[PDB]
């Protein structure tokens, strides 16, 4: 129900020149065409590759320009044919020209590669405009223009890790803080859920899908079945990054809202409680805060990773979205049931 979109400028290579030469020995004459061809310019490709999870990358650079042809030689040698720009694409990415708004390319295997905007074929040398009547011809072509096309890439967005923690300790205020951009809705104004999910990227280039866990399940607890497919979604989401407050406003016990809340999780039996998790001590800024994180650290016995910050930014959360992208890439999915129908 959430799609990703993004336009980009995309252009194949020119393709080289042919050349206008001659043979000229020391033969005491001149003369013989020995101009070579051009090379075909190169093409831009997309190909798949599952490593990837969000179109982010398009989003920082919009113009992609393959790289032209070889333009001939004399001595009759012709240009080699200039290498393809290959842009890797995430799985499922849908491709269409932003004019004929036709479907130029649906990528959805690992690998998989199209051709998005072809190279000009190189132009011709003198040597192949000769005819008896023309010996020595200063005929040339020049190379065929790569094309060029406005295209735009869609992507079916599904999460990738899982916000929980009680409410106001600021899974939302943290989601939308590493939000770098949000997803659209393809079934909007009408049962108006949408969960609250936004894609993030890391300092490193690594980008994620994150969401509020809550939505999601409570999404895949609705009748006419339409749980069914928030269902496939939570399998999608991967890590679980846990808030807990150091704190507490009007709270108390740190060690025992990570008790509460890793018990509900369970109880949902879905796995959730099987799913790689990042404790995140929040609200750090605090004095109680300072010796809160010293008892809790201790009563925690899982392996799972803690990371404390102060002031919800956009920079000191560096090192935690960092975790959560190794994490992400070491995490397999969650199938409810696997592959065991034979
Ligand atoms: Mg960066
Ligand atoms: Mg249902």
């Amino acid at each position: 129900m959430f799609v990703d979109q993004v336009k980009v400028y995309v252009k194949g290579g020119d393709g080289g020149n042919g050349m206008v030469a001659f043979r000229r020995e020391k033969y005491v004459p001149k003369g013989g065409p020995a101009g070579g061809d051009g090379g075909k310019g190169g093409d831009v490709v997309f190909e798949v590759d599952e490593g990837l999870r969000t179109l982010m990358d398009f989003r920082y650079k919009k113009h992609f320009k393959a790289i032209r042809g070889e333009h001939g030689m004399s001595k009759n040698q012709h240009g080699r044919n200039a290498d393809d720009m290959v842009i890797k694409v995430p799985p499922g990415t849908v491709v269409t020209d932003d004019d004929t708004k036709q479907v130029i390319a649906d990528l959805t295997e690992h690998g998989q590669r199209a051709v998005i905007a072809r190279g000009g074929r190189g132009g011709r040398g003198n040597s192949r405009f000769a005819t008896p009547a023309n010996p020595a011809p200063q005929l040339s072509e020049n190379g065929e223009p790569g094309k060029e096309r406005y295209i735009v890439l869609e992507l079916k967005v599904l999460a990738d890790v899982g916000l929980v923690g009680f409410p106001s300790v600021g899974k939302s205020t943290l989601l939308s803080v590493v939000s770098s951009a949000k997803p659209k809705i393809a079934d909007y104004h009408f049962t108006t859920l949408v969960p609250n999910l936004g894609m993030v990227e890391t300092d490193d280039g690594r980008s994620f899908v994150m969401a509020d866990l809550p939505g999601l399940i409570e999404g895949a607890h609705q009748g006419v079945g339409l749980g069914h497919q928030f269902l496939r979604h939570i399998e999608r989401t991967r890590v679980i990054v846990h808030v807990i407050d150091m704190s507490g406003l009007e709270g108390r016990d740190p060690y025992d809202d990570y008790l509460t809340i890793n018990q509900e999780l369970s109880e949902y039996n879905l796995r959730l409680t099987e799913r790689p998790q990042i404790i995140v001590a929040n609200k750090m800024d605090m004095p109680e805060a300072a010796e809160n994180l010293e008892a809790f650290k201790e009563k925690l016995t899982d392996d799972y990773p803690v990371f404390p910050i102060s002031a919800v930014t956009r920079e000191g959360l560096r090192e935690l979205l960092f975790e959560v992208a190794n994490q992400l890439e070491n995490t397999p999915e969650f199938p409810l049931y696997d592959e065991e129908e034979l």
